[PDB]
């Protein structure tokens, strides 16, 4: 039933290494049986029930079983279960490539479109049919069989390269060792948490909770230099080898499919449509931010000269990559009176989580209840059940996995586990999501204290959770977050706006000892500090967006060189010789390849919506929140992104709101 919880979460995290391997093969047997059945049908005999429905039914069954097999590599504490899940993921990705490239299925899907009365099927059924054919042509099934086989050969190779690129980064355990003197100006609560080694020194990993606090706060520039050198050479040798194979393969395949470049190939499936529009979007936006960057660079450089004079260090006359976060943090302290180590005392994990959940219950018309003694992949992970408030309909569940450990995904993300789609049964399948982040854990009496950007990250991922859960579609491939890649960061970045509002921030905050609120004064300063460093922060995102495009267009260019070019030309902060940032750039192997612009692309749509509707009619208004839920979250990828923006805005979007959020004009 669509009004109940029990029996609707089919997922299990019991699995032994043998159980993953055996179920991978079983799943392939069961799924291939359906594709064989559809392929065996005569061309004249195919119909909705035995071809279209049969494939869509098995897609649901496949995707659900697959996430019990491919997800444990990201969250299990057992190393052997992670490797089995990894090897399962590689196998199943080769299986996907085989089924996607079957000419007999593609032949029958095309025949069904010409002969079937397209007006009698649902609009999303027409979409399934149009997209399935589009995929077929994008997999080269219109080309000769000898070309198809070559394309297949390279796609299997590219899959394994992509999986190896990210595995190398998650499995990395590079550390550096420093004395107490070398970690100067880092707080005691940071340094006491670190592991002591021989010769009374401390161990610093290159993880996000270690790296950024050192680069932000450490006052010894040699320490910052060594940490940045280490961070931007993680997996250098092995992932440089991967990129040198990966990028030319992407080109070679794209050219065989009839595209000039790989960037052109991916852009066709995005709201931006074409690489010309992306290049124009980034160059135009780079131009507008240029004066902000020039001003921010000049203030930072003056500030360095003062600190170098005061502390008596040598002054090299430039902003190095290792100086960038340090003086950006310091600019925030001087201009907005914000100490992030003071401010986090007001954001304890329990108070933030409660505040976050209360915010979006009210806004989106939902009810969350935590489940007790829930089946989970770790003791520290919790499970919540999402209900519609008015109807009482059970929309989905989400897991919260907030704390770091050995083997876990290093970065912030949201994973789709179950789609919110129709079954063969006729009933609705319950959506399931996992919020994955890395904030400190409670030590003794001191609880987990969140910095403001950690709260924002928490809100970011919860935007993906709500998208995954509120999305109700007929078919599995359109459900949840399966939208255009350059649209998928609309719902996530949207929710970040509630972390820059005074009323919302007061609702999210409480001091951990005495329970006092943040001062009215300091809340104004926090909301006003949104603009601080915005030039260089946005300019860095343009560098990455530009690099990502360049590496997927002209693929006879050195990746590190290309990064250093845009670093100097756009950001005005040089990449340090010997470091290759692209080799660490996990988005290039995690499905944002040629699509990293999508963050900035989406932020235009998120700000335009936030300013035009939410900020006008009150940011906690249920009618606007329900209008957002129904028009943006609910359809999933069953409609185009730009149509879903049109339905909400009643017009095409524009950059006015985005530009106002940066402090510009048009
Ligand atoms: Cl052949
Ligand atoms: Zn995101």
């Amino acid at each position: 039933s669509s009004y109940t919880v029990a029996g609707r979460n089919v997922l299990r995290w019991d699995l032994s290494p043998e159980q993953i391997k055996t179920r991978t093969e079983e799943l392939i047997v069961q799924t291939k049986q359906v594709y064989d059945a559809v392929g065996m049908l005569g061309i004249e005999e195919v119909t909705y029930e035995n071809c279209l429905q049969a494939l869509a039914d098995v897609e649901v069954k496949y995707i659900v079983e697959r996430t019990m097999l491919d997800f444990p590599q990201h969250v299990s504490s057992d190393k052997e279960v992670r490797a089995a899940s990894t090897e399962a993921d590689k196998r199943l990705s080769r299986f996907d490539i085989e089924m996607s490239m079957r000419g007999d299925i593609f032949e029958r899907i095309v025949h069904l479109q010409e002969t079937c009365d397209l007006g009698k099927i649902k609009p999303e059924a027409r979409r399934y049919l149009e997209k399935s054919i589009k995929m077929g042509k994008r997999n080269g099934l219109h080309l000769p069989e000898q070309v198809q086989n070559e394309i297949k050969s390279m796609k299997k190779r590219m899959s394994e390269l992509c999986i190896d690129f990210n595995k190398n980064l998650n499995e990395d355990d590079t550390f550096l060792v420093f004395s107490k003197a070398e970690l100067g100006a880092l707080p005691d609560d940071f340094i006491d948490s670190l592991e002591k080694t021989d010769d009374d020194k401390y161990k610093i990993t290159l993880k996000y909770p270690h790296y950024f606090p050192v680069m932000k706060k450490c006052c010894i520039p040699e320490t910052r230099r060594r940490m940045e050198m280490a961070f931007n050479t993680r997996c250098k040798e092995e992932n440089t080898i991967i990129l040198q194979q990966l990028l030319p393969l992407r080109t070679k395949v794209a050219k065989l499919l009839g595209y000039s470049t790989h960037a052109d190939f991916v852009l066709e499936m995005n709201t931006a449509k074409s690489t010309s529009r992306v290049t124009a979007f980034l160059d135009d936006l780079s131009q507008k931010l240029k004066p902000l960057g020039e001003a921010e660079r000049e203030f930072i450089l003056n500030l360095k000269k003062k600190e170098c004079k005061d502390r008596g260090f040598e002054y090299d006359g430039k902003i190095n990559a290792w100086d960038l976060y340090y003086y950006m943090t310091q600019t925030e302290e001087l201009k907005y009176s914000i100490d992030q180590e003071f401010l986090k005392e007001y954001f304890p994990i329990e108070v933030v989580t409660e505040g976050l959940l209360n915010t979006y219950q009210e806004l989106l018309g939902l009810s969350f209840e935590q489940m007790t003694d829930a089946h989970v992949w770790n003791k520290s992970v919790t499970l919540y059940t999402v209900k519609d408030k008015a109807t009482g309909e059970v929309l989905g569940q989400f897991y919260l996995d907030l704390y770091p450990r050995e083997g876990k995904y290093n970065h912030a993300a949201c994973f789709g586990l179950q789609p919110g789609c129709l079954l063969p049964d006729g009933s609705r399948m319950m959506a399931v999501a996992a919020l994955v982040v890395n904030f400190s854990q409670p030590v003794a009496g001191r609880p987990s204290l969140l910095r403001h950007d950690e709260v924002r990250t928490y809100f970011h991922q919860f935007g993906h959770v709500m998208h995954q859960i509120c999305a109700q579609t007929d078919f599995a491939r359109f459900s949840g977050t399966n939208v255009e890649t350059d649209f998928v960061e609309v719902p996530s970045q949207m929710l970040e706006n509630w972390v820059w509002d005074v009323d919302s921030l007061r609702r999210l905050s409480k001091h951990y000892k005495d329970g006092s609120p943040i001062a009215d004064d300091l809340l104004e300063k926090l909301v006003a500090s949104r603009l601080v460093n915005t030039g260089l922060l946005t300019l860095r995102q343009i560098v990455l967006s530009k690099v990502d495009q360049s590496l997927h267009t002209n693929t006879s260019l050195d990746a590190a060189s290309e990064y250093a070019k845009y670093c100097s030309e756009i950001l005005g902060v040089a990449a340090t010789p010997g470091t290759n940032m692209p080799a660490t750039f996990g988005h290039l192997a995690g499905g944002y390849d040629g699509q990293y612009y999508g963050y900035l692309w989406s932020e235009v749509f998120s700000m335009d919506m936030f300013y035009s509707c939410f900020k006008k009619e009150g940011i906690m208004n249920p009618e606007v929140g329900m209008k957002y839920r129904n028009l943006i979250l609910k359809p999933g990828g069953s409609l185009d992104g730009m149509d879903m923006l049109h339905n909400f805005l009643k017009r095409e979007p524009n950059q006015k709101a985005f530009l106002m959020s940066r402090g510009l004009h048009a």
